């Protein structure tokens, strides 16, 4: 099992889950975050320091997928959240080392 | 070591925290999420794409334990956190490579 | 790869950002939590249950970086973050098995 956890742009959200729905994904789990990278906001200097006065807001999907599903899950989100401009995001893949549905005690795979 | 993170109705976050304390753990990280699942917000239709309009927060408990414990805190966790209806959500296990205690410095299981 | 995760008190963030670029290092993605431990926030008891009425807020800061680069950057971020106070927080390494560049579908290293 891998946990993906991508970072990407709020308004590919959308794109994003209607991607893993055609996968058959059952769920998936959402946060808000601010991205710091090549792509900067805006800041205010005051004494020798720059204070930042405007972020960038991502917003970070984490999905747990099974070992036979992750290649195409990573796929699928790369494709639907890309726009070829900078600031689209990044996707890392954790291993999972146990997973339990609360509902049901139910373990790893029959989990998700 | 072990991180473990749990995906939780907001309403049992005070109950699973008395199960860690009776456990005798010392600190979690707690942040707010959006769920998507079996269970669904509800959804305008707009040009034949639906807009979601209500969403179901819950909550991710993040809590780094010993490998000695991490068994019976996901059994902790499970217990607490369960109501037997859907939307009861996950627990992932991830292992822990390092760990540092900010304060002392202190690494892996001295720093929990 | 190692995915780097910090959990601070939300004053050290300039500081830690500071030392994440006097390593060079490109980016890296924020969040906010709570945080419980030693140090604790006021409680209302209410019928024998002690209801938080105040919180710790921290900051959640995740990096990946290589694995040349991750014990330096541990080291970075311990030094930056540190007050000596209860409630520093804690940094937590976890391996990361593949990361993905979305804009360009770079690989693991180059994706950063
Ligand atoms: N090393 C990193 N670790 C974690 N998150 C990162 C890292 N580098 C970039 N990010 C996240 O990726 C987002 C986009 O990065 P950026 O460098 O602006 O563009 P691109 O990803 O297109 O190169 C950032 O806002 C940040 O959230
Ligand atoms: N594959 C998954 N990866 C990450 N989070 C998930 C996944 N599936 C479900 N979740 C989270 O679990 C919550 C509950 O899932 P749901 O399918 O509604 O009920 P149940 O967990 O009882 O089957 C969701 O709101 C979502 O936050
Ligand atoms: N076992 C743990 N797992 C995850 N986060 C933790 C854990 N223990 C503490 N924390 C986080 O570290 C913060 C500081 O912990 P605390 O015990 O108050 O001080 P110190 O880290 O200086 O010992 C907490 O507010 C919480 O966010």
């Amino acid at each position: 099992m891998k946990l993906v956890m991508a970072i990407i742009k709020p308004f590919k959200l959308d794109e994003v889950r209607e991607a893993l729905t055609s996968l058959g994904i059952q769920g998936l789990t959402v946060s808000e975050v601010k991205g710091f990278g090549r792509q900067k906001g805006q800041t205010e200097i005051y004494r020798g320091a720059e204070y930042s006065v405007s972020f960038l807001p991502k917003v970070k999907v984490e999905v747990a997928v099974s070992d036979d599903q992750y290649e195409q899950v990573v796929e699928a989100i790369q494709k639907a959240a890309n726009t070829g401009r900078i600031g689209d995001g990044k996707i890392f893949v954790l291993d999972i080392a146990q997973a339990v549905r609360i509902r049901t005690g139910e373990t790893n795979t029959e989990a998700l």
